[PDB]
């Protein structure tokens, strides 16, 4: 295959000429950046690129700039292709391991000045943090070498190439290799020198290549520590090297994006508050260990942190060459089965997130990814999972400085293998006890096989050397979905081997043969305690635990039943909890043709936006917060199942438990809100609660202080008493008063004072009700009491298919017969509806009947509906009515959850409350579904323009309403492409189905699940 | 289920007043076509539509007219609706033997001429 | 790209492979066989290219265009080793098409198999035995 | 405000195009010419401040353009423009004027007028449709 360049068909070519890795740390002496505009073109194969050797300056120089950093997928007006989007299918053909022969090369080129004394005083290096998928180097028309691993790092010596003048790079990329089969995470492909690129100049003698720090307990009390420090030094002139750690700065330290990015060094002094110094002395082992005095832990809850300096200093006593960095004192282990940090098991409160930006892809800003944490952190998050790949490297040091629990990963996703095996065999479901099975039989390709060992061990090898100093990284991943085979096992003995000090998880690996830790990704309870109880012996001792690197998918609406996992987690030792998949949508944004309108609107694109040949449509929206980076009501819900305090009110007492790791609840202050007054609540340590006598019904746990990035007043958790049905004391006239009252040959008419009711009699149909200059009618297609919500994403696979079928989007009211009474108990008139509702073409239906009792000032609406007839749906999206709200309608208020949305199976952070429709910014999903339903909702005030309020409540039970403008949501695929009314519309709604997890997951739970069943409610419309 | 009329919801009531079959055969003399366009008005359903017993030809001559013999889904402009096409599927609710409230009614009207010698003979 | 012979034009209809496999579904394809062809992708089957060999003609023939490919659709690993052969002559153009069936998880049948050629401009009918 | 501050003059007048460099200092050479009736680029000679020539030409629309990237510009990026002008051309609908029987009712309020493929209604009392 000769029209094919053969490094790129060789997966044993993983690089030529790379530096070996070593511990990163940025030093604005040592790093030039190259970042900035390049010249640049664009080359439909290898073959029609220049010939390196051969292109100089002056020829490079007529080309078109692009900007590095940047994805080539991602310029102005599309100039360089678009992205696209597959999640497990490769979107090449599989022939390993030939790329395709159309590859496209992009070539970049740019210059660098370079002095006379430049190349006398250092030694001259190129560092590239990112570059997809592959490249060739040459500096000034010499070939330098060559790459592959996307995200990972590499240096070359540029030495022997340089000139004094100008320089001349030049960077051949490629988009596809033989690393393309092991680069298939579920995200967009995208490429080019996505990251940094930097000229680095080291002094030439003698320099610091590589660092080694570890903090290890000498005891099983963790007290004190043995801080190990071993420097390589290259080149031979120098003395010996200097340490010296300063004292700890309380890992409650005050940050900003602004102090997390400063990067000044050099002439800033570093820190003064010496607390060891230690000299190396001449001709001796640049390495050492010391023994250090109670050292203040590390935690991602309190994140403490020793800053020091290392001096190499020469001959003259002078220092050649610093680095700043620091210590955290933590040491994780494997103890009695469970995943130990400083002694203590650990629970993980975390998250799956990708590097995205909704404009830059992959390239995301410094700026962003703080941004991202400083949000984490807002939301009660503790751990990050780098799925699937390292980010920028700079990024870690704001995980150690912000404490997260880390699990950095290898860059090496191999899914693909798996889908035609998955069409071949109409593969429906995959189970996490049951499914590497399914991957065994395709491992020989990639992971179980010989000729991708080299890479498998780079990819390993180059994971852990990078961020190996990194006291927040805690465990290293072998990669995802890439089956299991003699790779993995190869990688295992070459992480332990490079960094005894941390654990290795593989999800792939089931048995964890080659990993510490057991994994899974979605699995039900049921799952989870099948493996606990095999994995426990008789004696309760367990040798691993299990953690769930992925759960509750948060894809549109959802997830549901985050509460019934949390419970799962904080009852047993044996789980530690888990990870969301995933942090944010992958959205980019574009310009979209509404639907709606007929116009250009500003939207965010997944799969089949950019009309790439095969794609996995919205798979790509499926995070916590969306495009834009901002929280989803997911994210919202989250905070609220994770909070690490619990907080009871019941029986005239407030029952409060720390649910912390390892910080006390000493930082909180504890608010009774029905006074404003706080609680003095004693210092808990992890695990302690204490029940203390109070009237209150609503409690509040707030921070104190300004704190890590988290401001004085910022809500960490709460509690509520259970808060009873109360009927409105709204009062009913029932004074006589006479009516007119006319039962036409079609519709009937109910007049009195203030008041005007006319009914269709054919459809069921309330035509117009106007009480005291307040107006509603029914909102009418095909039946007076609907089923149907836009399908959410969780809602497609299985119960939308479900609805569909059973044709529940149109269910028709029949009538049978209408009756017309005079009022009896100061009701002014009855007027009681026999029908059937039920869908065309089906048997199944519900004989109903809806019987109005009319008053002066007050509507009663009592629905009976029983459910006949063979060939029944299993359950319904919802069930309830829907009305038109007059010209008059202005505002809403209800008491209830609030102040967002909430579904039976996530509602629980939506506390009850009285709330306003003005005072909250209703959230528009990016993908348009079911939204804005409000559960547990004890009553609605819908005000009218100078005509008092509606107020709306069901007896004996709390309901569930919406109220909006919006429709053709099912059609829509992105926000503009909603289509809204000249009026508003309120859907009240006596039921509503779960929302659950089912896009990737568990159905929506049993006991959220809304079945098929007889309903019975009454609604008051109260009128004032 | 007094809302629809009895005679649509009752599966013996296969004519009323109709004359046993016959075997059939066209005679020029004795068939008088009474094709050509007739009154016509659409309803909703059955109670929309005028008591026949008191409808006069004065009222109904003022309707629009349609053309007989033809389907009323397939005139100029889909003026009574449209087509429906189902292979298998009702494009009704089962409900045997009731059919829907909602039921497209539509009454024809027409005179014709008779003798004083044509009654006798 | 082009091939113009004695005033006479035609050219590769060409979007992913010069052998395509595809038809426009009939209503009796619908149900299944449309199912299993779109399932293993045969409407976007590629050409990848791995060597061609250029020799002087030998008898009578002018030259030997010889195309060393895999035919192939994404995602898949089914396919063919493909050898297209042009042996070119003053007046005429033979084409030998040799296509070897290769890899795990095949679909069971193709709707057709065969060339894409644009005619040129001067097309106005044609006639056939 | 970027149009009529453009830098470089375009008139397209008489089967002429008149281009005027209006800028302080710079030539128009780092500028690509196009006519956008044809696509095809307008060789258009130097042009220094203030200087101007008349081409003759058959186009209704031209472009300039930048040559090459340049400052914070992409090449592409359009700098001036000109249009010949559009006279109002009567689009060639054809109305139906066949003899075709219409029923016309004109009610006490509203006035109706139904057709084949035609119903108007207006209300008589307001004017309205
Ligand atoms: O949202 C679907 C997710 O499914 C998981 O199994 C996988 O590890 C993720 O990378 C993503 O594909
Ligand atoms: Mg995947
Ligand atoms: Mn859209
Ligand atoms: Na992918
Ligand atoms: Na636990
Ligand atoms: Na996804
Ligand atoms: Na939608
Ligand atoms: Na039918």
């Amino acid at each position: 295959s000769c029209l094919i360049p053969e490094n790129l068909r060789n997966p044993k070519k993983v690089h030529e000429n790379r530096l070996p890795t070593r511990a990163y740390y940025y030093d604005q002496d040592i790093f030039e950046s190259l970042n900035g505009p390049w010249a640049f073109a664009l080359f439909d194969a290898p073959l029609d690129a220049p010939d390196a050797k051969n292109l100089d300056w002056e020829t490079a120089k007529k080309w078109s700039t692009i900007s590095v950093p940047s994805h080539w997928e991602l310029q102005e007006d599309w100039k360089y292709g678009k992205p696209i989007y597959t999640n497990v299918q490769y979107p090449i053909p599989i022939d390993i391991p030939n790329p395709p022969t159309v590859n496209p090369t992009g070539v970049y080129a740019r210059t660098f000045e370079l002095d006379s004394k430049s190349i006398e005083s250092f030694e001259h290096r190129l560092r590239f943090e990112g570059v997809d998928n592959c490249y060739e180097l040459y500096v000034n028309g010499q070939y330098v070498g060559f790459n592959k691993g996307s995200r990972n790092g590499a240096e070359f010596d540029i030495q022997k190439y340089v000139s004094e003048g100008e320089n001349l790079v030049v960077v051949k990329v490629f988009k596809w290799s033989d690393s393309t089969y092991i680069e298939d995470q579920d995200q967009w492909w995208l490429s080019g020198i996505y990251r940094d690129v930097s000229l680095l100049k080291l002094p030439k003698k003698a320099h610091i290549e590589d660092v080694r720090v570890t903090t290890t307990f000498v005891d099983s009390q963790y007290q004190d520590a043995e801080l190990s420090v071993k420097v390589d030094v290259q080149g031979s002139s120098y003395d010996h090297i200097n340490f010296t750690l300063y004292e700890p700065e309380d890992g409650s330290k005050v940050y900003d994006a602004s102090s997390l990015l400063n990067e000044e060094n050099g002439n800033t002094t570093f820190s003064t508050k010496e607390f060891i110094s230690f000299s190396t002395k001449k001709n001796e082992e640049t390495a050492f260990k010391i023994n250090v005095k109670a050292p203040e832990h590390w935690t991602a809850e309190n994140p403490t942190l020793y800053k020091y300096q290392l001096d190499l200093i020469g001959s003259d006593g002078s220092v050649i060459q610093s680095i700043k960095h620091h210590v955290g004192f933590r040491q994780v282990e494997l103890k009695d089965g469970n995943i130990t940090v400083n002694g203590k098991d650990i629970l993980f409160r975390g998250v799956n997130r990708h590097d995205h930006h909704p404009r830059f892809g992959r390239a995301v800003p410094l700026d962003f990814v703080v941004r991202d944490l400083i949000l984490m952190k807002k939301f009660n998050i503790n751990a990050v999972r780098n799925s699937h790949y390292p980010n920028h490297p700079k990024v870690y040091d704001l995980f150690d400085k912000l404490g997260f629990w880390v699990i950095d990963e290898a860059d090496l996703e191999t899914h693909g293998v798996q889908e035609p095996f998955n069409r071949h065999t109409n593969l429906e479901a995959e189970y996490p006890d049951t499914k590497n099975k399914l991957y065994d039989v395709n491992a020989h390709y990639l992971s179980d096989n010989p000729e991708y060992e080299v890479a498998y061990l780079d990819r390993a090898s180059q994971l852990v050397l990078r961020d190996v100093n990194h006291p927040s990284i805690i465990i290293w991943s072998l990669g995802n979905e890439a089956c299991y085979g003699r790779n993995h096992k190869a990688m295992y003995k070459l992480i332990k081997q490079l960094d005894p000090t941390r654990l290795v998880h593989y999800e792939g690996d089931l048995n964890a043969l080659s990993a510490d830790i057991f994994s899974f990704m979605y699995p039900t309870f049921e799952i989870m305690e099948r493996w606990r109880k095999n994995h426990t012996d008789e004696n309760g001792k367990f040798e691993k635990p299990l953690i769930l690197c992925e759960y509750g998918h948060a894809m549109g609406n959802g997830p549901g039943s985050l509460k019934e996992y949390q419970e799962l987690f904080y009852k047993e030792k044996f789980y530690q909890g888990g990870f969301i998949w995933e942090w944010a949508n992958h959205g980019i944004e574009f310009e979209d043709v509404s639907t709606a309108d007929g116009k250009l609107h500003k939207a965010y694109a997944y799969g089949g936006d950019f009309k790439e040949e095969v794609h996995d449509g919205v798979f790509i929206m499926d995070g916590l917060c969306n495009s834009e980076h901002n929280p989803t009501p997911g994210l919202v819900e989250y905070k609220k199942v994770i909070e690490p305090v619990h907080i009871k009110i019941a029986h005239g007492s407030v029952t409060i438990t720390n649910k912390h790791d390892f910080i006390t609840t000493d930082h909180l202050l504890f608010i009774d809100k029905d006074t404003g007054k706080t609680i003095d609540v004693p210092s808990l340590k992890p695990e302690e609660s204490v029940t203390i006598p109070s009237d209150t019904t609503y409690v509040v746990a707030v921070l104190k202080d300004d704190a890590g990035v988290l401001k004085a007043g910022h809500e960490i958790a709460w509690g509520q008493a259970e808060l009873p049905l109360k009927v409105p004391d709204f009062v009913t006239e029932t004074a006589e008063k006479a009516a007119k009252i006319n039962d036409g040959k079609r519709y009937v008419s109910v007049e009195s004072s203030g008041l005007h009711f006319i009914l269709d009699k054919l459809l069921g149909k309330i035509e117009s009700l106007k009480v005291k200059g307040k107006e509603i009618s029914s909102k009418f297609e095909g039946s007076s009491i609907t089923f149907w919500r836009p399908p959410t994403n969780n809602d497609e696979p299985r119960d939308f298919k479900n609805w569909k079928k059973y044709n529940i989007d149109l269910m028709k009211q029949n009538i049978h017969g209408v009756s017309v009474e005079k009022g009896s108990n100061g009701s002014l008139a009855v007027v009681t509806v026999n029908s059937r509702i039920s869908p065309v073409v089906f048997y199944y239906g519900f004989e109903t009947v809806q019987k109005y009792t009319i008053f002066a000032n007050k509507i009663n609406l009592n629905t009976s509906m029983k459910l006949t007839g063979e060939y029944q749906p299993p359950d319904f999206p919802r069930v309830g009515y829907e009305f038109w709200l007059g010209d008059s309608y202005e505002s809403f208020e209800w008491l209830g959850r609030g102040p967002g949305e909430s579904y039976p199976d996530k509602k629980e952070s939506q506390r009850f409350g009285l709330y306003d429709s003005k005072d909250v910014e209703e959230f528009v999903y990016d993908y348009p579904q079911e939204n804005g339903n409000h559960t547990d909702t004890h009553f609605l005030n819908i005000k009218f323009e100078g005509a008092g309020k509606l107020s709306i409540f069901q007896k004996e039970k709390p309901f569930n309403f919406k109220i909006s403008d919006e429709y053709g949501v099912d059609e829509a695929a992105h926000a503009c492409d909603v289509k809204r009314y000249g009026r508003h519309y309120l859907r009240l709604d006596h039921a509503i189905h779960g929302v659950g997890s089912e896009a990737c997951g568990p159905a929506v739970l049993d006991q959220y699940r809304l079945k098929a069943q007889d309903f019975n409610f009454e609604f008051d419309l109260a009128f004032e």
